[PDB]
């Protein structure tokens, strides 16, 4: 990497499971109380990480360096609809707000996000279309160094199976907050005044290999509680605006 | 709206009223009672049940005697002081609100809330997202045209200017982070049945409107745009019915004269 | 008032005040509490009793005139140290409060709270806003005159000076952000049934009262005004009835002499 | 009164201590707990037992003797934290089950975390929930209180001059005095409040005022004060007791020249 | 003692020691008991989470000593708590499983010697099981501060988290950071980022110095309670990653 502008943007859709053509942005209803010895969750019940590869102007070595990102979760006010489908809070009361466990995560890199597998239950039998830890053992419930993967397929890597790998990701920046619990309030902020700098302490940002920029996200907002009492994950899309400059390699 | 050398500062003050629905003449600042449990396939919210974005265009003094000149002057918005007005009104637990228990006081306003403002030199630009794309919205509202299942996530068709007061339902629209190059917007959504409202007042806080290059919103055709949504939470009537409560937002915006090409 | 330089000399006075709260004080024993809260009055017949309504506290601190000939000198407020007094009194869970469960301790004070202070060179300027414009307020209260539905959002008619102690109900009035050019105010409202009180004491915290140009509130008529509201939450009696509980607020204000033009 | 910091050999010292909590200690085995809490006493007949009332902790630390013809020790920094926060992860002993087949109920609810460093005893102001409370022998509480003692009564001034005597519910640090002390307290009230406690040997509180002057130690004595009521322990029966923990202090001091 | 500075990186994933009640429930404790009288409180080994520790040997440089300058650390697998289909009690009829929630402790340390610990007990009369190292000759004063209870974190899976805390009166040659959050319904809140570095230099710019060419990492990451369908509860813990930058420092003999 030697010394030494353009902007790209993306709306990245969430991958919550989409149990039918009308329920884009939701998961299938949650099952409960499967014994660890017989836990076979359906594909459409499992939120997955989102990713997109963004092609950049080819340059000939000059490389695009990501310098800043602006990002926010899109449609947060949609949760002020308490008239459609949600269980009443009490008799004559309005609908129950989306609430409970949530995960808000994004990454910007010059290559796919590197992940480490960890499982609640190693004996989980994951469905076709999902990519999950291979040859899991009891150690897969703590740290098992076999479970390395690239975030190289959209709507494939279940959020519950994978985390950003802090032992890799030399050429990406990632940020995530997990908040667990049945009554957790969603707290989401919007502003066009907030920028994250992507430069390390030596002043270098993600360098885009094969003229490619990779954005990654997961934005599980909480659980939607139907009138029947059934629960579904709700997700929202994440906007990215990335400022890049030419750097000489 | 009070609108008061080359270093001339104009201060624009205004109190923007909330638009929560106002279901009768006595419940200004409240919505109609919330319905619940409408199947997605038959969800027809009443007009007066839907809080909408508040907005106003504030005309500014004309700056340019000669419209033919190489350079023109524009009002540039440099700072805003803002706060929500009448937050103490929620200490009235004697009127209309369900008792917390037998012999107890009234239930405080609480639950999901949204506190949002914008200051720009053109209308706020908005992106539509829906809980439920099959929602049938009522006459008087402006809501995403020809929504699809993709409207429940991101559908780039749904672009609008916040160009009408009490028309754009908060539940359908967010500020568009892909536009608004000539506006600053700030919002926080806090969801949940029991969320406590937390609101601060002080005449000592100022938000700077200058971007990275030190440039504020530039007021196009001498027009300053203020936008707000202040849903404080849900009021619970003795019956158990719930209504949105909103409050007005004050703005004090300082502007200077910028030369442009 | 044209503001000139700070008058330096061999002479920064400090003044201090403990400002008692005005929660309603329903009898001789219940100083610091309101009357039991009523519930479920229809908006059309809402007549709260005076002793049920917390009011803004205010005191005027008199200062010596500085002018040998009626250029002049005014006292300028530079800083304030302030804190809520007796926060630990809520650790009394043996007196009066409803058991949390059988064989358990008393229920803590909790729920909606408001913590507000101001320091000005003149009375606090307030703006009226009502939950219910049809509320019939009791003798001894000063509340918005000729309210309309618009009084439930913003009605610019409702301007008042905080010119009387224990008269302006907290539920009717907020500091006016469109006035108070000669005062600094700070408030946080936290609403809800089960809100925990969170209160900090420290003698290391100073609020600077100086504006953008380094100018504090000026005591135009040789008076300093301190204003407060400290509703800590609701006390729940064994019976189920609820009362507001308030606590006094301490102020210590650093003053200097400021030159101004006649 | 205050001149230059004196440097030289032996112009700096550090002192440390662990101050035990004073939660009431209802028997020889329940050190660090209170007696079970009563409830619903009428204000007119409120007679709390001594062992039910947590009190402020205080200790005097002697410093190397300095000469008066003035040189004084100046407190510059304090490192402090609450000791034994992980003991609350014992959910097997004595605590009511959260539900059938469940673990014990964690300690939770109203808490107060307070410390002070001064060159004289902490100065306190009295405020009462109920001015008619009848406090027990062995406690020092607001003397001859009135209805005003429920808000602010300026008669209630005391020095924190006795360990395990000044009940926390009766007294606060007096912000109108303590010219020669720094204090820091947080009260969080409510039945379900979670304890939140941080430990780290990398956090330092600076005790210097805006002029760069720390507490000055009169007669070569340093005074530490604390209250760390962590919350309520719920027994199997439903009875509740306060739980407190010790507090560590590490105080760095330097010599300061002063003119009497 | 400590003179001029003369760079190497080491990394570790340290497993949690939550009790591991059977070969399938690695990362969990045995179900919690409740309501033992203080006079008859005999917790099983597998029910007690313990501090984790690893010693990392470094090249023998001989004085010159290895000096720990920075640490990046992260709890690993926080998203696994989004599995609400495996084994958790339903929140209500037709509902999803109950999240892990309740009392949690998140702690780490980097030192040039074993972590120095201080013993404090909920109940001094607690009778601890074989394989655990707990306060010796405890008294009622062991429920507050009893200075007898000093120990080195010198063994992995032995020192129960409920018995021991880092000693603020020692650990001159280590840096430690911990937060305890107690309560029935406390929400786990965990952040991941590869952009966060902790500086380990003291006031004089000296990091921990690796006595006998050993670096010591210590942790406890009790995430909260898992509630089984039956109502029984188990602690859940997760591994902690460490990446430590070290430099050579000249010292006097
Ligand atoms: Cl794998
Ligand atoms: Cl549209
Ligand atoms: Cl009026
Ligand atoms: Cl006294
Ligand atoms: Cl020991």
């Amino acid at each position: 990497v030697l010394e030494v502008i353009t902007e790209v943007e993306c709306f990245l859709n969430p991958e919550m499971g989409d149990p039918d053509e009308n329920l884009r942005g939701f998961s299938l209803k949650l099952s409960a109380q499967n014994d660890f010895s017989s836990d076979s969750p359906e594909r459409k019940m499992l939120p997955c990480y989102s990713t997109a590869r963004i092609p950049l102007p080819n340059l000939n070595l000059l490389m695009w360096e990501a310098v800043t990102v602006q990002t926010e979760v899109i449609g947060i006010t949609s949760m002020l609809n308490l008239h459609a489908g949600s269980q009443k809070v009490h008799e004559h009361g309005g609908g129950k707000p989306i609430q409970g466990s949530n995960f808000h995560f994004f990454a910007v890199g010059g290559e796919p996000l590197e992940m480490q597998g960890v499982l609640m239950n190693y004996r989980s039998k994951y469905p076709d279309g999902t990519i999950t830890p291979k040859n899991p053992t009891a150690q897969s419930q703590v740290m098992n160094t076999d479970h390395k993967a690239y975030l190289d397929k959209n709507n494939a890597y279940p959020v519950e199976c994978w985390v950003p790998d802090p032992s890799r990701n030399e050429n990406a920046r990632y940020f995530g907050t997990f908040t667990g619990g049945e009554n957790v309030p969603p707290v989401l902020h919007v502003t066009n005044t907030a920028t994250t700098v992507l430069l390390d302490e030596q002043g270098v940002g993600p360098l885009c290999k094969a003229d490619s920029l990779y954005v990654s996200a997961a934005d599980i907002c909480g659980l939607f509680t139907n009138s029947s009492g059934t629960q579904q994950w709700r997700g929202l899309a994440r906007y990215f605006k990335i400022r890049l400059r030419k750097r000489s390699v």
